[PDB]
């Protein structure tokens, strides 16, 4: 009777109530899914930032860095949700960037440490996801990863652009690797969402004058979207991650849909 | 239970029963949807195709050629799904190139006017039906399109590749206006299907190493004598679980178009 | 000396001095190479414009929609560049557009009469003047339209982006067709240029603050490109043009080269 | 006379006289650039090779993942093209992956610690020259770098695709830094070239489909064996005539890119 009815689901990166990891969770659930959730590194503040979630799911630790949780990951997915059963759908809404590779700060002073730490985390580890949980996925499952359309150079998302763009072009890869097991993998481009990350990220790049930005960021977004945008709201965007995870989107795989507003379908 | 309960939807373009439009039309009857449909030329034909769906839906001639078709079409719905009532989804599922700008026939030889005529029916259409549509449809409502990725120029396709990238842009500009009405405009960009345009179009003015070939292509595989897949994605766009997507293209195509070889 | 000495080049499209073809003719000129024109129309008056070129040049009468005119053309073409002559280039410098399918006018008002010859002019008759001119093209040869990016819809251009998509759609076929002699089949994607087509034929569509809304397009353009855009400098265009025009770019075909400041490559 | 007469231009890449960067220095040389060149690893043997072009050049070492050798760059090239002169041209030609990101070792064995360096030499690095060498080039410059186009999968480049698409974008922002200087930023996206990395990386990690392929679904074809095209490309981004072209990408692939089949 749900959109999700029956499906077991991975989501990973929830980490406050804002997270886009977290409004997924909430409408899977809603939609009938059984999730099991993956968190890095502050457990017990996701643990109680879940509680408030509609349904009660069990969470796992995965530093996506951590060749251990990797290695282990499979057979705690599998503990987790009982022997037998398999994962019919995977969440990737995990990114990361040192504050040398974002805001104001010269891309050409961000030393290659760092930004090889934000691809790792970025784009790397959803083949590494992938090749952990697609052994335990069904045929007709699907894997989906959190885009911001990197087609453009523009101010401020500097190298975390480059990192969505190899992550664009893992997902074409595991697309292929996934096949093999029946499964679907595509990217959900989404439009600005006022996440905490979201805010932090603009706020450490612009500080007193951010807060000027952002609400312009919106006004531009929403303006340039022909059904306009809300940045307010995740909603729209969770509700297309689910809509790939679905079954009604079986022939779509190594792509990208964009909950963007229609915004990258317009010069202004 | 059904991904498109309780909502009114045109769907035009069915012809026969392996049609893109019929299988749309089955799935979203199947998902709890109230069609109208609209046919081309062959009325009493279309009739007994459409008799084959899971339920009985009105059926309303369009020739999207045709001004006075155009200029009733909404007065003729709205009779259809009674005063007071919108639609809340329209298929756009047509096209047409003569011979001459298909298959083997010179890319050089085909004469405009039937250039223009099938970019009438292929491209043009799509603004047409989204403009009579439009005054009658739902906030939150959708139309989507049929599309076949033109991209890169190919054998055959000729210029239907070319009625197919105005379609792209048009859907863009239809998308503007739709937004205006809190509808969504998209296309699906379908992998090749076994229909009659399929054999009589193309096959007509030249296959089974085009099923080959994109089902190697294709991450999942592809069946080209299965329709399912591109219904239910159209299904999908004419759901509420796109809520963000306008001017766009999903492709339901095997991943075909993500992969070189 | 000079990147096009020797060459034999037809170019299309100059109606004023400040028509994107009349520059693309003088540097051709400037680098050696030797013209033919063609003009549509207003015979007397184009012939008063080509006389302020470096060079003479013959001029032939060419309306894309004459097929008469496209019948004769090569012909005409060979008769005055000499027989046992061919061209080494062509310039498509040919766009058309009634008024009904621009500017603040409803995209859904303009009748498909008016959209029909619009296309006709603007994409299919690429594919016209190549059929017409193919055959007397030497090999290594190339043949260039121009193209405004229209990969995603804008305010105002309206029709005319419908009729660009047909034409970068048309010049892949026309690339197929060419490359049996050898033959290149390129457009360039130009900025927006202060021509007479831009000021009054778009800027008549336009309404009451027409001068502001194509201002305001300039500006937004110069701040998008890195390295700046100049509205009132047809010079970068038509060095682009005969670039492709040259031996310089001998394994690009079907293609788009931007000559618009990098604009469409930054999404701000 | 010469397209590139007086242009100052340094040329990174140079390993035989098979490499792409061997034939841009040596068509860039035939129109008289004075050039610049660097090497990595076997500097001596690489020196024999340079010996082959057409003038004699100044040969520097560079490592990309030498943080030492980037920032002592400018001032050894200076050093080179003489105090008080600038550069007019920087032509980037590198790149790297290890076999367990190539050919038939499976997409997901590659370790992080592999992509890492091949993203790091593949991509980054193109920033890295950038930041080096712009601080010494003239206005109405240019920077060129190597790409194969990614965006599609296929099969064999592996990792290396994943590298190429990291470059398309940092070849996008070097743009908006470039532009600062008046120096434009490009990128040339190759058909298939017989060169050591074609033989010693993707070979040795797995050939002669591809050229036939490429060929055939290029327009003008293409010849694996000539990299004479791809050379005199690069030179035309490196001359005057490209002068409003930037954060782009030129394909020079015979057109292959634009053809489905
Ligand atoms: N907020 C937006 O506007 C927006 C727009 C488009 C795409 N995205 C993408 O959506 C996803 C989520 O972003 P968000 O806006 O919700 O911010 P967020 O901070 O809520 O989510 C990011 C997640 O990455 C996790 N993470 C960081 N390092 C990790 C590691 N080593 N191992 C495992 N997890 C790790 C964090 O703990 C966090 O849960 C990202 O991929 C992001 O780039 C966000
Ligand atoms: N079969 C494929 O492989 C495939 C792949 C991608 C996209 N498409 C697209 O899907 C849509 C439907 O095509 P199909 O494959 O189902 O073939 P089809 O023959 O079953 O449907 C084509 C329809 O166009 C209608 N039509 C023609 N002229 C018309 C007019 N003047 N006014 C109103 N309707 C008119 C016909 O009556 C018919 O029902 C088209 O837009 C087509 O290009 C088909
Ligand atoms: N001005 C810009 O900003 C700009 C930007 C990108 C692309 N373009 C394109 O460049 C080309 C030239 O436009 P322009 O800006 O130089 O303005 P323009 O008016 O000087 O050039 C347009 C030309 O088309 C010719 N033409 C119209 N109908 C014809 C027919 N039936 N037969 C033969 N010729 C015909 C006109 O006589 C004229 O010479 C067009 O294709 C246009 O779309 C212009
Ligand atoms: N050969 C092809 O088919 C082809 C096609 C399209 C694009 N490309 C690209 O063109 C460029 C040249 O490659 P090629 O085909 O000529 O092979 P090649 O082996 O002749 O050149 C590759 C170069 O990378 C250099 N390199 C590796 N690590 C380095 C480091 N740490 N610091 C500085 N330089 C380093 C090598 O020493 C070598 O000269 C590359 O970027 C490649 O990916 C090659
Ligand atoms: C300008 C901002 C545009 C919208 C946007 C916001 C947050 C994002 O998320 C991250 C970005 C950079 C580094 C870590 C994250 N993250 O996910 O925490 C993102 O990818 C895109
Ligand atoms: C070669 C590729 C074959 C795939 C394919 C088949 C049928 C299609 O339908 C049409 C084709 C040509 C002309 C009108 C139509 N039509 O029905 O709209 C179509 O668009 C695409
Ligand atoms: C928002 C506006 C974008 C302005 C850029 C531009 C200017 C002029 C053009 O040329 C024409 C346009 C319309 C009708 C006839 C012509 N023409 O070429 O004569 C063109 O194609 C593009
Ligand atoms: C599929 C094969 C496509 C053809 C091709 C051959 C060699 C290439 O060169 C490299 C490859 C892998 C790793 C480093 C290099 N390199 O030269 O820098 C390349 O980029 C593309």
């Amino acid at each position: 009777t749900g959109l999700l009815d029956g499906k077991r689901i991975l989501v990973s990166g929830i980490i406050t109530d804002s997270s886009i990891a977290f409004h997924i969770a909430r409408v899977a659930q809603e939609q009938g899914a059984q999730l099991v959730l993956t968190g890095f590194d502050r457990l017990r503040l996701i643990q109680r930032i879940t509680d408030r979630l509609p349904a009660k799911a069990p969470l796992l630790e995965l530093d996506v860095q951590n060749e251990e949780h990797l290695a282990s990951l499979a057979g705690r997915v599998t503990e987790a949700i009982g022997a037998g059963n398999k994962l019919d759908g995977v969440v990737h809404s995990i990114g990361f960037m040192p504050q040398t590779g974002m805001g104001i700060n010269p891309f050409f002073d961000a030393p290659y440490a760092d930004v090889s730490k934000g691809i790792h985390i970025s784009a790397y580890s959803y083949a590494s996801m992938a090749k952990a949980l697609l052994p335990i996925m069904n045929p007709g499952g699907s894997i989906v990863g959190m885009d911001f359309d990197p087609s453009r150079a523009m101010p401020a998302y500097n190298w975390m652009t480059v990192a969505k763009s190899a992550l664009e072009s893992v997902n074409r890869f595991v697309a292929r690797e996934a096949g093999k097991y029946g499964v679907r993998s595509n990217l959900v481009a989404a439009g600005p969402i006022r996440t905490l990350a979201m805010s932090a990220i603009v706020g450490g790049a612009l500080g007193e004058e951010a807060g000027a930005q952002i609400q312009l960021l919106e006004e531009g977004w929403d303006q340039r979207a022909p059904i306009g945008w809300n940045m307010k709201d995740a909603t729209p965007v969770a509700k297309t991650v689910c809509a790939l995870l679905s079954d009604w989107l079986p022939a779509t795989t190594g792509d990208i849909i964009y909950a963007d507003g229609g915004a990258h379908t317009q010069l202004l």
